């Protein structure tokens, strides 16, 4: 039992150590080729702008070699611990097993961190030595997209510990503890990921500084690439770890339990949305005091405004999942973790609409910044315009996760009352009162369909900007009241029942 | 039982009177772009080419927006319905339920004609202002087709409605009276989508007044297109509601109600391609007394042929399509509701064979109205000899549809004398006399369908009018003599068997 | 019963009475077309350079038309016999109305080639008024592709009465006589079709008169076509016969008069290719004696040999085909009966070699009359290299058919010898003669192929004609000895048996 | 019995028979050909340069011609012995018929690499006479690609054999012996493709002497391209050999007998592709002793270090493939057979190792006489990182399969502990010491990727070679110590076992 956990915890020990050899490894050629170009910086114009070029590739080409082995030293490390498992009947052993694994694979993701980060203060050493903009930038995303994949390997390795664990556990207790922990995983890789991103960022923001205009606009322009990849990472983060909780409550896993380790992990994801946000303000301020013209300018703004609209509408995405998953364990739960889980999606539902609102307040900060720097006027009202849609789509969706949240609860209510054995005219009587709440609820999701549609029909006619913010003002208030009148009602239908 | 009655009925309320406010929002933004319209109409002449297009774009963006809520409605009061049929048992009450929910997706689909009206209007208070009229022709067509998707919608949602009226209901009289309700509501929808396509028609034809050569030929060709849309419409709510009738008579619903529903079916959707055929001849007319020329004008008055044809086809598909289902409900039916079901067919029948011999009329004053006009020659003659052929055709259609009709009229009455246990040589001598029937049915086929080909040889050689006319009494004569030898026979032969 | 066949009868003279009325339909309709372009000789250049080829589109569209009219009849008729089958349990009424449909879908057949002609000496009195000649040809094969087209019908149609005079039948004597009325049938209508397009043929013979170089070129390459596809329906109708010859072998019918009409359906399909090469060896003369040229003389003539090779080939195709249909056949029949067919095998290889060299005789005349009308000398190498490689190929193939049905009659010698209780070692000596008869046909067939590389081997290499024939002469001296050494060693076979 | 493998042996005698005159027919047609060719030598410079590419292609073709014969008298053996097979119960004549039958493909094969060698010495004789070059070469190629068509035909058939024998066998002792001698025979057909193909390769080499430079670039790759499908051969003769040796292992052959037959194999495709890495080397120094340039030369001295790279990774990959097929009949083994299998395995890696390594002196000598010759610089520096980097892959995959013959030993010898009945604790400590065996496996695994990873870092930076020898060979220091120290390891678990 034990032997077999110290056997992998000296493979996992010397994974590590070959990790963390091949992160010097990586710094050695780097280090290298970095002497190489600083060599030939004394030593034509056409020279320097061509082997500056060709050294950034060999050094991107490196960066993806040293993550293919940290893929690869992830993936034996995930065959060692299905070989623990197997060679384990005790569930002590397996959980600590989980755990050291899982460790071992946050230090693997820091390394990756770490390669990335030397690759990328080796391309702004390089832009000291004055090679180019846009192919550095390339291979920036080069390596930022290299880490991304690594990112999403390590998220399909920690979905298979998870499933491994499922497959090889027979008791709740504990299963729903490892459901949570590889939970904490993916949020930390994850949250590496993002912070890798945002590295990124920053650097093509250093970058941008000395670049042509249409030069700086293609700078900003696969920076607010990468940084939809990011996204694209934090989405699948989400839906695998969502995949991994839903396994374990199909096995039994405690119910209270995986409600707390969704709400923490979207917490976490939308914490990590509003670094993706912060990351692209910083570089639309950049580029706005750097990209110097009034169309290109714009240009830049409204690209910006559309990566922030896609984050605006990655955060209202992953709040209606992690509502909906909460949805349907209440609809398996009990009488009261019922209650307790409709309270956290309440919870989850207003951290998500205060993320949405500072996702609106940075990107209205970005048209101030584009407004005082003078530049297109058409843009920038089509960008204002999209983000007023963008938060008006924010606020149906979120309604929508919040109203089926509501429902999710009555028929919670409803299937307690008949599990409990009540009366059968009781029971219709609670039935059609549940009716009663499904049909207001429709006509409410509609009547905010039909006043956000009115709000979109002035935009898209191009109404001024203060005019469609009290529009909006108008549209909050309605949801929120609709909102708590059909919680009202709820609670009515349910001291009805008791 | 009553009180989910009174529950749906508040929510179908709640719907009716957000789906007026939607109509009063989009009267209130279609208001706000015609004074922006007129005033821009005071503040050069490329500034106003250029913004009356788009303001035009922008209010069939906001009348497709406006369809999109109220089918958003529609698809909600279909799942309004849906909870209330889930929580009665009772017959009564979902009896009432349907035929409220009917009546709510009639005023629905008013409230969309209501819109669409508005917004072709709108269009003509631009076309007042002097905005484009291929631009305005097209927003019209869109508009149009967003209002013919919202007829489809609605189509489905009532086949819906009925299908899940046919699943939670275990009774005959009344299932039967569903079935002719949802038919009528099928024949209103249609109707309405047919009246805002023919007061698009009449849009555009009083658009035409002020278009060049080009741009006239360009209005009627969209004009004609939209005709043809609502023409799908039609047909495709036949065929939703013909299955809707096979669906009840499948679960056993009163066969003889089910014949009269599917008559009159026939009979309301033979007016509404009665109706188009109106609004393709009044198009005709402007354009003839708009288009001024000698090849556009025929170019024209031919394209309008064409669609006439293609209601011509339509009128005589779907007259076949009804005449084969009450074939199949008669082989189904009695001894007697037998006799009226063929009854019914011939009514049917006649009054396919009468609208298009009307629709041959509107044709020709058409071509007389393109011969005083002096448009070219050629197109003309291609013009007569293609309603010759599409007339020939619909004879050879209903003539198919008769005689399948007696067909299946003599299969029931030998059903009958089987069922009835007669005698063995007797049955033999009945099957024999009506394999006498069918063979003369096939011999009499394929004479109409000679003679059909000698008139098509004679057509695409190019003989004259009035001899073609003369060849097509010929064949009247002769198809309608066939009919009549063939019902003798078959009466004959049911007198030989009683 | 006999009154269900004077119904079917009555109703097939109806259909043959409006067949005649059609084709009378058909001639007046060509008559007044024909008085039309008459009128026209005498009332420009480019008027009748026009008109004549609109003349000649429109008359082949009637033709068309009429054909499409008899299938519909012949349609019909096979759907007045399936009701008749249906009426009737007896087997002599069954009999004899199969025996009256055959007969009238004969005389339809015949109208049809009526029709064919009629439309092929009215483009012949067009030509004599001056229209195109690539046009008339074209329509001329657009002609005989709807006439073949017709063929390809009344075959399935064949085709579908044998299925079901098969399905509604109970008896061998009877079925096998049906088996062998069904392949007179249609032998009859192959070779109705193979008259029509030999009618074509000749008629584009007297066409290429008075055509240009290039024109006349056109003429007898469509020309050709309109072989090949004739050819094609022989091909098709020889399959389709034989699928109806296996059917009845499967249902029992008599195995020596299935035999009897598989050779009768060889013997007429054989005369039916024989024709097709006398119809494209007469185009060839007369698109020698009139191209007149030394280029387009030699392509011409080349064509036609690769048409000659073509009808070689198929030759050979149908008679391996019905050699292996007799070999299965064979494989189930009896003691005596398989000798039977194994001599009417040996009859039709012989028939189908005979034919293949009279083909050859055929291409060596056309090569001849190329030769002295002054032609290409490359284009008339590769012909008779072409033609060497050919009848070679038929060699193969009929020596291989050969083969088989030797193997096929010692494998029915050693199952009567296994069913009739032999011993046991006796029966392995048996096995082992026939392993030996197997051994030395296999190594037959690799030598016929090793002599027939040698041979084309030297022709691509390019040597001369006579050379090759004396060659050829003596792969036809080694195929027929190892036949005769391999039927010696087969009967020594059999005599050590009895 | 006896009787039957007589009769196969007088059809086999009869095919060598007409297989010797198909030869013989070749070589009177080439003879002929060749008299044609010099007596237009003395009878224009167009003229020739025309004829004798045309005599070259229909010379390839009567090689096509006759190797298409060849093959088809191998499929006729084939079907003689599965005639014999059937006719026969007992096992002694089977093996006879199996034995002589090989022999048989055996000298068939021989015949076809006799006919190869007379149209490339034919071809010879015709660059005496001044045909082109590249045409010639395409020629050859032709003929190359046909003959290894040849080969792959007798592979397959060699393959069917086996599984006839398979089939129609009962017995171990006598059927791993005819597994054996399929193994053989085809180790026998691929080093006769290899050595045509060798042969080949030196006609070309034979050319290139008269040859433009581009001609002679032309020739080279074609002449690499001939090599790379003669290798292509060699691969599928291996996998159809190890397929043949994994039926009968399936079906209960010997398990040790099978192990040697495999070592064989490997032996014998191991020696087949030395002699293609000579034939490459042969022709990259006839290449660069004729080629005279300073890029074209590099360029083909590149080309064939393409060719040497593919050489060594086929030798890894059947290398790898055969330890596999060796590991998978260890787990099915015994005690002591596979600890023989093991030596063996290490046998096979060892002798792969070796010709690896020879490979790389071939490019290391080709790379010298580029060098010597004056090349391009940066084509040769390429070719030697490449050459780096496929060793280092050849590496890597012995290692592989080094290791994974370790851990199948160890899984035998664990299965044959747990079959001995020996106790739960002590099985227990053996699964554990042996999962440490895989652990530590895997990380010796990944620190030569990681290795590898700094190896091809430096190389891709564009490293001097002397110094990525150096590193090469402390790669090859590291993983002989690592599988040292994992057999060691291995070793104490065995003896901690017993």
């Amino acid at each position: 039992s034990e032997k077999a956990l110290e056997i992998l915890r000296e493979a996992l020990k010397e994974l590590e150590d070959i990790a963390k050899e091949q992160r010097k490894i990586l710094k050695d050629a780097l280090d290298e080729l970095r002497e190489e170009a600083e060599k030939l910086r004394e030593d034509d114009e056409e020279e320097i702008n061509k082997r500056l070029n060709e050294l950034m590739k060999i050094a991107v080409e490196a960066l993806e070699l040293t993550i293919e082995v940290l893929r690869s030293l992830a993936e034996s490390a995930l065959r060692a611990l299905e070989l623990l498992l197997k060679l384990a009947e005790d569930h002590k052993v397996i959980e600590e097993a989980v755990k050291l694994l899982l460790e071992f694979l946050k230090k693997l993701a820091e390394v990756a961190e770490e390669a990335n980060r030397l690759a990328l203060e080796f391309l702004e050493e390089l832009i000291e030595l004055g090679g180019d903009v846009e192919a550095a930038a390339k291979a920036s995303k080069e390596a930022a997209r290299a880490s991304a994949e690594f990112a999403r390997a390590i998220v399909e390795i920690l979905e298979e510990v998870a499933r491994l664990a499922i497959e090889f556990i027979e008791d709740e207790k504990l299963l729903a503890r490892i459901a949570q922990l590889i939970i904490k995983a993916i949020t930390e890789i994850v949250r590496i990921m993002a912070e890798m991103a945002s590295l990124n960022v920053k650097a093509m923001s250093e970058i941008i500084k000395l670049a042509d205009d249409e030069t700086a606009k293609k700078a900003v322009k696969i920076a607010l690439e990468i940084l939809e990849m990011a996204m694209k990472v934090a989405e699948e983060a989400n839906e695998a770890a969502l995949r991994v909780l839903e396994l374990a409550v199909k096995a039994g896993g405690d119910v209270e339990l995986a409600a707390e380790a969704s709400h923490e992990l979207a917490k976490a994801s939308l914490e990590v949305l509003k670094i993706m946000v912060e990351a692209a303000e910083l570089l639309a301020r950049a580029a706005i005091e750097v990209i110097e013209d009034e169309k290109l300018l714009a240009e830049a703004a409204q690209l910006v405004i559309e990566a922030i609209r896609r984050l605006m509408e990655i955060m209202a995405r992953i709040a209606k999942l992690n509502a909906e998953f909460l949805a349907r364990v209440m609809k398996l739960a009990d009488e009261e973790t019922a209650e307790r889980v409709l309270e956290i999606i309440t919870e989850i539902l207003r951290q998500a609409s205060e993320l949405a609102e500072e996702a609106n307040k940075a990107a209205e900060r970005v048209l101030d910044l584009a407004r005082k720097a003078g530049g297109d006027e058409e843009l920038v009202h089509t960008a204002s315009s999209l983000l007023i849609k963008a938060s008006a789509e924010v606020l149906r969706i979120l309604f929508e996760a919040a109203v089926h949240a509501i429902l999710a609860f009555n028929e919670v209510l409803y299937r307690l009352l008949k599990e409990a054995g009540a009366d059968e005219e009781f029971l219709k009587e609670i039935e059609i009162k549940l009716a009663e709440i499904e049909m207001k609820a429709l006509v409410a999701k509609n009547k905010l369909e039909s006043i956000l549609s009115a709000i979109d029909m002035k935009a898209k006619r191009g109404a001024s900007e203060e005019e469609l913010k009290e529009l909006l003002r108008e549209l909050k208030k309605t949801v929120e009241d609709m909102l708590r009148e059909l919680e009202r009602l709820s609670e009515e239908s349910r001291r009805i029942a008791e």
